[PDB]
């Protein structure tokens, strides 16, 4: 149809699936990723028996931790617990296996996620002035999740998502939050969930595609390379032709195909967001999913690029702190930013804290300064160009400088 990408080189898709393959074995609570599972099921690729065991661990961990305690066993956080944002994605994972939340534990989880959105609605406080504690992205994903499990939220919850769509938004992220918000609305619209806002919701969806389609860079991308998959995902639901989508969507293909054969898609989460798209599938396909639709097996990557020894110098610097820190760390070539961070800690006076996430290690504290409220520890490559990847996916080159900067958004 109108916003459609033709199929790609069968082995390029297979290449991406092979990146996911080593994750199907890290069933650790701090490595289980519902987005990966959803990724596979909606792709043209299929792991194998590993899948079912992965889903089982998801069901185990996510329920064992989010439900199962009365007066608490006198501990701080004895699992860490999945975030409510993470719970939302787990719900899509269930859908990926053609399942609805079953039993009391189902009722409990649904109830929990409805509460999260309710707190995030208080956090905003009416239709002006105030941010969610998480982000409008998880807010949109919360609404979408429950909508896929045939659970409705009150109009006052949808209201806040409706409002964020109009203005707001600066810097690449906008395009993802728009796409997510956009998808949520599609869902609601396709089942008439908030009738009192039916006409209102349709307008918003129309608002979203303008915002997104407007943000198409001359390369062909939507916002950036990593905002493109989720953008396309949303745009593959909009049924209004003319011409607009046709060429713009087909342009994105070129921009994507280029980046793809460049190795831009290293991150497991990002592969799992593109794979459905690559298979003409969206998260909206999780309303009526096809569990019998066949997918080709994935052989183990088996061979692993051995690379080559070449010791390189990378300058790590932290301004935005007490005495500014800067030290030329020496690592093996192909090392990740996290390796540079790691060597610095053991080398001298440097520390850092991370958190796990569906996206990988998230940098939270540097040199003993934990990021506050609407601030975060930005990653940058000198001069002043923010990184498109995290500490665990960016592999700096010789003589490069990395800045860890505490900005506020
Ligand atoms: C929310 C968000 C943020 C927020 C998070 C704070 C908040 N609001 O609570 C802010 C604005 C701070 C942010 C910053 C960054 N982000 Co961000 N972010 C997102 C967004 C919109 C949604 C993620 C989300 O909420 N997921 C839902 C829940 C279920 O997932 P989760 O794993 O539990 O969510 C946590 C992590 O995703 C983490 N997080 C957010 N961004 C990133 C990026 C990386 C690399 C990692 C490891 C973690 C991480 O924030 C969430 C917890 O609050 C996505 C869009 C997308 N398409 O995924 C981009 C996205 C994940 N971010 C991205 C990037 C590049 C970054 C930064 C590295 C930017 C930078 N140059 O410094 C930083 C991370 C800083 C760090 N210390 O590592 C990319 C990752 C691309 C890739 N190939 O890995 C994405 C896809 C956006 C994009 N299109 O470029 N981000």
């Amino acid at each position: 149809e109108m916003c459609e990408i033709p199929e790609m080189d069968s082995h390029l898709v297979e290449k991406l699936g092979q990146h996911l393959l080593p994750w199907m074995d890290r069933l650790s609570l701090e490595h289980l990723n519902p987005s990966i599972y959803v990724g596979l099921r909606l792709s043209s690729l299929q792991a194998g028996t590993k899948e079912d065991l992965y889903l089982h661990s998801l069901k185990l961990g996510y329920q064992q931790c989010l439900l199962g305690s009365a007066f608490s066993e006198d501990d701080g956080d004895c699992q860490g617990k999945p975030s409510m944002g993470q719970l939302a994605l787990y719900l899509l994972a269930l859908r990926a296996n053609c399942e609805f939340v079953r039993g009391h534990k189902g009722d409990r989880l649904v109830s929990q996620l409805k509460w999260f959105l309710e707190d995030e609605k208080r956090a905003i406080g009416h239709d002006h002035k105030g941010h969610p504690h998480t982000s409008y992205y998880q807010y949109g994903l919360g609404i979408l999740a429950l909508c896929l499990h045939q659970k409705r939220v009150h109009d006052s919850v949808v209201d806040k998502l409706l409002y964020a769509v109009e203005p707001f938004h600066q810097g690449h992220h906008s395009v993802d939050t728009a796409a997510m918000a956009g998808l949520a609305f599609t869902c609601l619209k396709r089942s008439n969930f908030n009738p009192g806002r039916r006409q209102r919701i349709t307008m918003a969806i129309r608002t979203v595609r303008e915002e997104i389609l407007k943000a198409q860079t001359p390369e062909g991308h939507f916002g950036n390379v990593y905002s493109t998959p989720l953008a396309l995902q949303f745009l593959m639901t909009s049924p209004m032709p003319g011409a607009e989508l046709g060429t713009a969507c087909l342009k994105a293909r070129v921009a994507l195909l280029a980046s793809l054969q460049d190795g831009a898609f290293q991150n497991a989460l990002m592969i799992s967001q593109l794979l459905p798209v690559l298979n003409h599938k969206t998260y909206i396909d999780l309303i009526f999913p096809d569990c019998l639709a066949p997918r080709v097996m994935l052989e183990p990557a088996a061979e692993t690029i051995p690379q080559t020894q070449e010791i390189i110098s990378v300058t790590l610097q932290v301004l935005s702190l007490l005495p500014p820190y800067r030290q030329s760390i020496s690592v093996l070539a192909g090392s990740t930013v996290e390796d540079v961070l790691k060597k610095a800690h053991e080398l001298g006076g440097f520390t850092y804290e991370t958190q796990a996430s569906l996206s990988g290690p998230y940098l939270t504290s540097v040199m003993g300064k934990a990021a506050g409220e609407r601030e975060f520890w930005q990653l940058l490559r000198d001069p002043n160009t923010p990184l498109l990847q995290g500490i665990a996916d960016y592999r700096p080159k010789d003589g490069e400088t990395i800045e860890l900067r505490l900005v506020s958004w």
